[PDB]
């Protein structure tokens, strides 16, 4: 079941042996793991939230490494839930998006980035990727984001 | 493609807008991953080479975690390539395996544990797990395996 | 037939109420265009054609935009009808294509940019990008590219 | 894959030439797209919001061209979420439309412009188009409008 | 058989007319090859070969061109086929490979760079692109590496 | 997709491991292409334009080979698109071709070499090879040559 | 019936008009034939018949060519009818047919050169390319050969 | 493959011997072949363009044979590629072609002989067989003719 060829597999707590391959496993020293993540975005009076790439490199130093290195396939900005507007951008190109949200359906902007778009961000690599704008005087938004991160140190 | 709702897909340097899910993705803040590992094992000249808990940890922080918790799954050995032996252990429960190998065919001894047996180890847990045996004045063995690590600090 | 939920749909000068979604749409605030372009090509006693990225993006504000953003996916340069050879070329990595023709079939040569070869080029962005080399004393090559353009102020 | 006809196509950074047509493809100077734009709606006491159109030329300025022509396929006017009414209008015909709303299904009044009410807008053209009346101390509705603009400029 | 259009083909010591094209072919100046190639790897007693731009490109020049561009898709190193561990390494991201190996199946450590990885290496290019670590005191690895150069001389 | 054994493809600027093969592969050290060329042929007055060896030869060193082999599978003269003659010939055996064209299909007269032919060229070589005859006082052919060249220093 | 385009087709002695192609047609200068040839072998008294290059040349003039170019693809030696033997050999090679022959079936020893050992022969090309041996006081052997003559002059 | 009978073919510089027939081939000492022709047609300012036998006789002893006989199956004559007219003629029956043409399509006239229309023409037959007729000041017609030649010594 699990690769038992010596003796019949059966849950238990006593392990089981087998025969392991005739060679070693080619091992990944550091992995890479894509999954989504949420950044805090501290309330700005301005109604101008910034994604840095300082930004995703602290959201994902809790996910476990100390040094990542990252990329980026989406964005998804969404407003609070009331009556107001998110625009979303992407700071190099220009794309920008908006959406207008009712209490049910909040606002969601999103922007997606090709493989020939995602660029690959390092410990050295800063600026500003995402460019969050809302209303001033409003509740800062929520930032979904589907990152593929891989520690750095070899 | 990708999950593009808005405009067709097409890689290119230039990302792609779409509409996220009404609701937030749930989140795993410190996820795991399954994968093989390679034991140093220092020299030793008893001939008997003692796998700790400290040992598949430290191995584990060159993967990226810090403070890992992790399971066991399988553990596999392997002697030098010449004309040796290994003997595998299992400290806890006394399960025992031998093999003996040429120089295509190395020695491979391995112990496979299910669900059952797989135990979680913590930052705080210590102790001997497996222990491997080659008679004096032998090269060092190889040591494969599968872990379970993730994050512990929350 | 054009979401018309509430009447029938006729081609009329009145319009047709409808109800329209529960969300409003998402918006992109600078979309994108893939299209042909030609490029003037001001006559050169030295023969050689250089084509810059201020070229193309000269030749893109006249489609629209003030301060645009492109990429290339290929460029076409065709001699004229004559008895006359043109050598188009990629600067950066070399590519070197060169194509004689007659008077019905003009010289035509293209250079095709894949994905990963397709270059973002903001408003920053200068240098030579392609280069045409046609016989001194020769009229002036027609070039032809398509060109993923679109805003950059957001 | 993309028009490769000399050599097989390859996603990579190395672009790849290729024949084009026999003739210079046919180009369009100023082109047209069709998208979805939102309108600010400064607040109003009156509960009045007219659209002008003035409105939907400035809101198309900032979609990239400067002296934009446009045509109006359709107009949903969404009220606030919470317990309002909405009521859209065409100011030249006298289509009425009205809507009440609950907080999760928003009011939403919509007027659709079949090809014989489509109207071509210049820059020189003015007036009035659409008119939004919601009572008076009430949150500014949320207007969408499908149009078809085009530089004018040639 | 090989495009002969006037009289039949026979292989002989006497050539075959034809007819050609109404157009002469379109051609590629700078063509590409890929190609795997092997790297010398002076001895090292640090245990650690670098692997630069330098030397891919000083081994590219042994198969032709002077000046070359290239990128790489593949990187496989080989140790020593004895007992004896390699550690292949990307300098930039940080993914790091490790593999074990006896006398038959010597050790093999392999990075796959995709499409959206390959990056384009000219001739001002320098700097360090994979890192090889062999335990100290022992033979030269064997790295292989998939390339696809071409001249950049137009 | 490209070879990837440990995990799965997916294009994106971070490589992918893979297992190489057991063995290294054969390497080629001086590799082939197959590929058509254009030949200058600077005017002459008699209106006989003669192909030596070193001729082909200094069209393929642009190719990125310095001291090149290369046989020769075909050779097509085109006249200028008015209305001239062209004569092909292979100075050795005394084949002769003849075409007269019109301004749309220009005259084109063709050698094809079979394998027996087909005549190994070394940078030792010299001597004649073809023989281009248009009337005097008429614009210089075009030739196009399909070549299998390779670099000769091991 | 005979590319009759115009009117139809009748065999009498009146011609018929036609339309020829767009484009004369491509016409080869000094064309090819294989056919068997037979040479006359003056009588020696040796009993040893040499075949040099001078022969097939001579006896291929009398087919029509003043300085012809050929080629051998084979060669049988035919011997008196009586009870005889012809040895035929390749003078180069060392490949020896023999046979001996009654009054109805006689003797008959042929040499069969593939692709690879047709070899070119000029009008500067001279040397011994067959040789037949009949024991002496014996009559003169007949010769067979399929050649493809050519003519040389240009 | 080619006859082979003894042993089995293959391609090689090393003949293959055979069986050849019981009884030697027939021989045809003065062979036929069938072949267009391109004859020069000196300018002439008449605009009249005789073709006499001593015409095609001379252009077929460029073809190999010193005294040739030969039959005519077709004659088309070409105009220049301009806005010409071109007449041809049978001088003895009286049949007369006109056409017209332009630039792509140039000026063809054909006539065609059927088996009771050709007539063999020896090395002592003379006289005019065909006549073409362009305008004066214009440049020289295309001639090309299929022809029957076999060599007339025996
Ligand atoms: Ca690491
Ligand atoms: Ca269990
Ligand atoms: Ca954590
Ligand atoms: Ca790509
Ligand atoms: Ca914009
Ligand atoms: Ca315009
Ligand atoms: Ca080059
Ligand atoms: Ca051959
Ligand atoms: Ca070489
Ligand atoms: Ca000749
Ligand atoms: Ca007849
Ligand atoms: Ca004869």
């Amino acid at each position: 079941t699990m690769g038992s060829n010596l003796i019949p597999y059966a849950n238990s707590p006593v392990p089981i042996p087998y025969t392991p391959p005739v060679t070693p496993v080619t091992v990944i020293g550091n992995p890479r793991k894509t999954t989504w993540i949420d950044i805090d975005l501290s309330s700005e009076e301005s109604g101008i939230y910034t994604l840095t790439v300082g930004s995703y490199r602290n959201r994902i130093t809790k996910l476990g490494p100390s040094k990542p290195n990252f990329i980026i396939e989406k964005v998804a900005a969404y407003a609070a839930p009331g009556d107001y507007k998110v625009v979303l951008n992407d700071f190099k190109t220009g794309i920008q998006v908006v959406d207008e949200g009712s209490y049910a359906h909040r606002a969601a902007a999103g922007i997606l980035y090709p493989p020939a778009a995602q660029m690959f961000y390092g410990i050295s690599a800063t600026g500003t990727l995402n460019t969050i704008t809302t209303t001033a005087k409003d509740p800062v938004p929520v930032v979904r984001a589907l990152v593929t991160y891989w520690d750095s140190e070899q």
